[PDB]
DNA sequence: TTTTTTTTTT
DNA sequence: TTTTTTTTTT
């Protein structure tokens, strides 16, 4: 960890958009870098983060990527624009504290694509996800067109086709306008 | 370790025979054994075993059913009939590893059948994978009728039907034909 | 430097408004000029420049113009009607260079026609993107109408018809709006 | 250099199997390696090679690609398998020399795909690709298969997919069946 | 007649709302009531109506629905509140079939919902399709929210999701731009 | 009746070989004409047959064709060459009375595709398939491709692509083995 | 004649938009007739029209279908709905001739998509053509939609996809301007 | 009649070895040659035959070309190889009228190349296409060698290459087998 | 995939 | 793409 493909199932069992579908008591992201030394070359940065369980160092991926992101890279100096593909979406006090990690590092921006939300009522949630977008980071809801992408180059796909399932586009269109009210 | 049963979904991922299969950072066996102790009924032993790659034996699978065998069964004066069923051929240091076991062991039969071949055109795979099958053991390329066969015995297929995929029947002809080529 | 044409191949990939365009190490400058001496027949000016990554003068593209504009041309009392087709947006130190030139040369007057924009998320650009166009300049993204002329006048077309690409308009329009989103 | 991705033409240019068809004074390899070290993990590496024209180191790509394989990789003890996609094939005195590499770097294994043949009735040629094969080295013909690989790759391709050529499947066939016939 | 509901299939046959839907050799006609006797609970009359092409009477599913509100239901001095939801348009003979008798009935009060519209250029739909909205009566072109209604209220739907199919919205703008010309 | 094309259900209820998938107590017959008089023009003719019902003419669709057949065409001196794709097959004694009728009609040809069998080990039904063989009428198993021709001309399709279901291909193999053995 | 079918080339070099590109001194024809008669079944009609040579007869198609259809079909009372497919549009004197048989004959409604246009300069042509809008018949012009359908059946197909050309939609675009123009 | 030869697209179309290819309603017979008076320089005649279907002999190619080599060639005392090229395959009454033809004159040797079979399950066809290739003709079907020649010979192919066409070689084998049934 | 394309249709 | 599928057809 952080490994760099997910297996074909825990693709389709932590990454389908199915609401009151319990089944996921964890999270994965995935992500692209992108770094960029003001008059250097543009080099890029591919992977997955899982949940940690072990005795120390939680994190519910989010958190595990900004552990990755401190003490690793952060270049001084330097710029970067990373990409999430998360699945069981920045938790209620999370999405606040990715919003203030925005803050003192500016040099980093940042786009979120989520597939489900934990929950559109909590508090908390809406008070870190609003206060995320006001950090400048758009985030937005995975629909066919970032599944297909997030499937071909974040699963060990044996070169095979993204196979959509049944509530995909529709669950889109939900998640989306009750995301497109709070993100008001 | 040994467990037994592999779940559908972890079955067809780490068996799939492919060229290009990337993606397998550890290796199956499967086995169903058949002790004749000659004055008692014909029992048997069924498993399953993951690879390691943790602190304590770093065993490929392979090594770590010998050490099970070994003292755990194994009644002297008593033939037995072993077959595998390996996703990833065997490593060099073990098809010696096997030899030099099926060797002394003189009541123990075997023959293997495996998914894929581990880089047929390095050497050390080659003395290994043949000295193995020149000991009175059978190495031997899954085909149709195989695969099928695990997932009845080694799998909780939860009463389904097998559904290959494409490429098994050809992936197999090939890797047959690299192995009688070596196999001589 | 300064070349008259791009061949066709050349231009259709530099040029190329995607979001995800990745391959662009070099940033092109096309431009047209318009010298009015007041007494005299209105000439002009054509051209084509390819940035640097070479040991002596690393100018983006953007600054090897000046050089070239300063001392061969530019004739004391003599307005200037200067048109770029840029593919990669002024870059920070560059917008900020050129609104400084057109400030000491009123007589010149300005205006660009980008077919990229360069991280518009990032403050440094939008410094200097927002002053440029604040100085007598005017910041604009390539429509299909700005794309046509460049594949008649600075391209080795062949006497050949445009012919777009999908994502032409669409890609247009968003980076309009996300440039009229800064440029205020 | 060694750049890794072609532009759009530099791939059509280079790559289209057009045998009396004068157009290619240059040649380009695409590559992808394997590193394994017995008993470690197993990376990946590929990338893009061509001619050399400065004044020193020369190289066909061929020879270039070794020259970066030697001092920069090869690891001692440890094993390698490259698949190269050329386009300009061994050259008559290349092909011989290159088969002299696998000779004293068993550690390393190769697999050879190319677009053209350097004639096929040269005698160097017919040396070289003969010892080629002789050393353990699989030198097919690219065809419509290798080509979509190699362009999905390999190439800037903007998203695109692959297009093919009024030719292809012929010069393939007829490619193929002359170089079954030397490699006999 | 006067069954109580279609099953799932039926349905979305019948009912798609397309253009060159060529098929339908028989209009549907659902409908609810709303009986307001003023001095008793508003109680309700559902139902479906299949046409007819048998021996007797070979009315066109319109024509039988007033032969049934005729005698067995209608109780003088109390209003109607009626909705239907037919597949096929009012044919020509019954458009007007049913405006003289929403005439004498005042009583009654009508909002019709169709899916398609029966040859559109011809006069005599027109003729009757429009002294009918001119009655009192609304007639009106079947959208999303619509058929929704009806796959909950009149099919057997066999508590499932809608799911419509490719230009519902579509068919349906077009369609009720179409109407809008005549209705006027 | 003859009907010249099946709802979209009626095809999937009635043509998916379901063995011992009891919901078929009917059958139905699609078929192509083909008229030819020795020197005149060739016509085509193309629709649907269904089981009767009514009180009297029962037959079972293969019946209620040579019906249709006898009295309304059988030209004399004139050829013909039928297709079917027949659902629930010759029943046990109508394959051989179909194979009696080709008997005293040599100028009609005909080829016989089938989605189930009315059992394999009936013996009426070895006696009537395989004397349907030896009147010269190949009798052959709908595979995928013969469903989509099917689904494709026989079906109100609303344009609509066919959409194979789970387990086509496999009883295809064995509906077809089970029959290359009964047609030995 | 009339034929039911275009021989593959005799559409290609006939329907292709390609104006200023002389090779065109015929013109075909395609249609689907629709009757109706008021409480009868619905039948359908489709065939080609190609402009006559013989002595007599002469007709460029448009009149030719107007002949068959006067004297063979139309039929007292009831209704039809033709379509065309035309290639070498209503001649300058054709377009208004249509537009007054669809005068005394209202029982009669037309659609006409074309591929091309006798110019949209000649007087002749603007009054019939849009004499011809006046009386009820939709005058479109032929896009990708339309080839498509009309290749896949008015054409001896042998089964092959419809494959499109160069300029295809962009002849569309200007032919569909420059006769919503004229169409005002 | 004789014509020397066939547009490019009038060949691929009426030549394809198609099972279902409909739309031919005409043969086309290809011959060269061979005269041989013994005491002269070996001459040809080569040459091409549409069928008949106007007032005056409704000849079917194929007896046309015998009415053409009665009178104005065919020399007493003088061999004759001939060899045709016939699309549609020797009709009943002309399989026969030709092996009366070759019988009288012995001196003429024939063998036929057919690219499709006129309805192979037929009596008429047999007999006659059975006795032809018993007298000293000898009936082939043509494969993608044949067809070649063709291209070359019989067709103003422009200088261009064959380029055949999907289930050429496929469909050739199975009627080559379906023909070697019958012929025996 | 629960309702509609983004410039010149290999 | 110059002639033919490799196990259970979203
Ligand atoms: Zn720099
Ligand atoms: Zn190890
Ligand atoms: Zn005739
Ligand atoms: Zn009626």
């Amino acid at each position: 960890n952080p490994m760099e493909a997910m297996y074909p199932h825990i693709f389709y069992f932590h990454f389908k958009n199915l609401r009151k579908a319990y089944g996921r008591n964890e999270s994965w992201l995935c992500f692209t870098m992108e770094v960029v030394k003001h008059h250097s070359p543009v080099s890029w940065k591919r992977g997955v983060f899982r949940n940690q369980v072990d005795p120390e160092t939680h994190c519910h991926a989010e958190r595990c990527f900004l552990s990755w992101f401190c003490d690793d890279i952060l270049s001084p100096n330097t710029n970067y624009e990373v990409t999430w593909y998360t699945s069981w979406s920045p938790c209620p006090e999370c999405a606040g504290e990715v919003a203030e990690f925005l803050a003192r590092h500016s040099n980093v921006n940042l786009t979120i694509f989520t597939a489900r939300l934990y929950y559109f009522w909590d508090t908390d949630y809406q008070e870190g996800l609003r206060s995320l977008s006001q950090e400048g980071a758009s985030v937005e809801i995975m629909g066919y067109k970032d599944f297909k992408y997030c499937w071909e180059n974040f699963v060990y796909n044996d070169d095979e086709p993204f196979k959509p399932w049944k509530g995909l586009k529709y669950n889109f269109l939900f998640l989306d306008s009750k995301l497109q009210e709070i993100l008001e």
